[PDB]
DNA sequence: ATTTCTTAATATTATCCTAAGCAAGG
DNA sequence: CTTGCTTAGGATAATATTAAGAAATC
């Protein structure tokens, strides 16, 4: 990933940069707030790092504004400011951890590692075939891109036919997919549901399998 | 919105839980890994705490057992193992934070109103839904112009309820965020306290979703 | 001494099921 | 001639809506 180091005393901010590099990130570095703000407008970065005792302009002024200008990525700081309350209000300013100087490298290697992780994967299960696109963290189906009304015995047959998607699902497995236990119906609901998704105006994506079972369509 | 705090030493244990809900958290405290791990499987936490000194199994331990079970919870140590080996290792492991003991319950309140700003929505407060900006730190909802007068559990779901703007989010989820362990309700709570959001202006920004729980609407 | 929560007992649907006939697969 | 399709008022289980008397909370 891309960090920005950011440092007022100028061998310390190579240290870090290096530091940064040695293990492995794509890394810049600034000394003045302004720029860093040049240098944020240009590229993408997945971590910053800071200090509170910049020349130019004030961190927790910088850092104010940053989110304030609607700038969210992960911020750790790093400063010589050891007072409690600068812990607290830091970590209040949008702050994603705190490290004073000061400091053990291997230290704040890992706590960048750790905010890194944490970062890293946000990212949502997600299934497409076709127009439809099955949200299975969101719980949101889009005819794309619209809106779909799913009854949970609906989403559950479209979830299960998107996931083997294209491969005919036996009869079997879709029945059980819907009523567990003793609310095993008597008769005709998964033709009434397959029905009722065919009718979403989504042009019946779903091949009927002669034999057992129901299939979707692929490409 | 609703924290589990896992510790040994009693004294302390009592003290947490109850600052935890002072600062309006809900929590379930408890003595050890077993227990600990039980209450992972009943309840869905917003934010865990962990010791490391625990009689029962290292917190390390189930902390491997948990992320590698792939909780992808965050955590957040804090221990009386202060050494710099120990927090490195306890961080790889992994922990979101770490912070040692002795410690000001105002670093730990920061640290982890922090670690939250960072985990349910992205960056900083205020999360904005349509008109309504509600801010994380103070507390306060607000539709268009005015402030709103939110009961807690309001606040509590309105809140849920921003954070997963535009989807549904699911019943159990409301449900634990409300409700702390022992004091799980019998009755109608969840429909009725939502009949209180929506009462409150900004009805229907709500949508039902049968089968599930509720959804806000930013469109 | 207000304010906020919980309890029922209520009233209102949304979603599933009831078959029973009509389409075809084969 | 067996297997899947379509048709809804009508049963079901889910949420809505109350109003009052518990708890908290001041
Ligand atoms: F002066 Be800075 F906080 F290192
Ligand atoms: F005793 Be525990 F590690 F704080
Ligand atoms: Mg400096
Ligand atoms: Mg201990």
């Amino acid at each position: 990933m891309k960090i920005l180091v950011i440092e007022d005393d100028a061998l310390l901010l190579q240290g870090l940069i290096l530091a940064m590099q040695s293990e492995g990130y794509v890394c810049d570095g600034v000394s003045t707030a302004h720029e860093a703000a040049l240098s944020l407008a240009s590229n993408h970065y997945s971590l910053i790092v800071l200090d509170l005792g910049l020349p130019d302009e004030d961190g927790l002024h910088f850092l104010s504004r940053m989110r304030r200008e609607k700038m969210t990525q992960p911020v750790l700081i790093l400063t010589a400011r050891d007072t409690l309350e600068d812990r607290i209000s830091g970590l209040d300013t949008g702050a994603d951890d705190y490290l004073v100087k000061p400091f053990a490298l291997e230290e704040l290697n890992a706590r960048i590692r750790a905010l890194l992780r944490r970062h890293n994967n946000q990212g949502d299960n997600e299934i497409s075939v076709g127009n439809l696109r099955l949200n299975v963290t969101r719980r949101l189906v889009w005819l794309g891109e619209t809106a779909l009304d799913l009854t949970p015995k609906e989403y559950a047959l479209l979830s299960r036919l998107m996931m083997k998607a294209g491969s005919p699902v036996h009869r079997e497995i879709l029945y059980n997919d819907i009523y567990s236990g003793d609310n095993e119906p008597a008769t005709n609901t998964l033709e009434v549901h397959i029905h009722n998704l065919r009718e979403k105006i989504g042009k019946s994506r779903i091949r009927t399998v002669r034999g057992f079972g129901y299939m979707l369509a692929n490409n």
